[PDB]
């Protein structure tokens, strides 16, 4: 009862809630050529398009620091855009989401299968908390998702649901984006028998 069975490279599953319960929303992330910029569509709103220019400016840094030879953000013209099509879009709880697909855009691996996620992103990294997380949570219930990843501060918001909601979530609660990070891309933080 979603848009994505599964997430290519590219593509992270978020959590947008109305007035009318919860939803799914996938953002998406592509190249349009072969200094780096940044497009975004899906009718997003004033106050989201901060958020995209915020994790992409993240994202990048992100890049900087951890894996200094990807230049990928830094010079690729990229696209983004949250389906569905004309629905009107606006607000914060789609941060988190938009870093991971611009970092899984520009590593060429997809997120684990079967995650959601939202929270507000600072500059820095900081996951700030969002609203109806009971209906948030739901939505990714009702639409097949196992691991929801939610601001560390909306954790009272989560165990104010029933006791058949919760149960089978794998659920993380994360205060900066590196704890996002090793939870969406798990192989990155793997022990491994270096041979040679
Ligand atoms: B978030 O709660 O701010 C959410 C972000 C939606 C955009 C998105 C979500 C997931 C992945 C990719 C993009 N914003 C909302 O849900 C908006 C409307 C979204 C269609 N609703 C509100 O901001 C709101 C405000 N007051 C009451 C109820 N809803």
């Amino acid at each position: 009862e979603r848009m994505y069975d599964v997430t290519p490279p590219g593509v992270v599953m978020g959590l947008a809630w109305t007035a009318m319960g919860g939803s799914t929303l996938f953002v998406e992330t592509s190249l349009r050529r072969p200094d780096g910029s940044l497009e975004v569509t899906g009718q997003l709103g004033e106050v989201m398009k901060e958020s995209a220019r915020i994790a992409y400016t993240f994202a990048r840094a992100f890049l900087m620091q951890h894996a200094p030879a990807n230049d990928y953000l830094v010079t690729s013209h990229i696209h983004l855009h949250v389906p569905e099509g004309a629905t009107p879009k606006d607000g914060p709880s789609a941060g988190c989401t938009i870093v991971t697909a611009l970092l899984s855009l520009a590593m060429g691996r997809p997120v684990r299968q079967n995650l959601a996620m939202t929270g507000e992103v600072s500059l820095t990294g900081k996951i700030l908390p969002v609203g109806g997380i009971k209906e948030k949570t739901i939505a990714a219930k009702r639409a097949g998702v196992t691991c929801i990843v939610l601001p560390a501060e909306n954790k009272k918001d989560f165990y104010d649901l029933a006791a058949f909601i919760t149960e089978g979530l794998e659920v993380h609660f994360v205060e900066h984006y590196r704890e996002i990070f090793d939870i969406a891309f798990p192989d990155e933080q793997a022990e491994a028998l270096a041979v040679e």
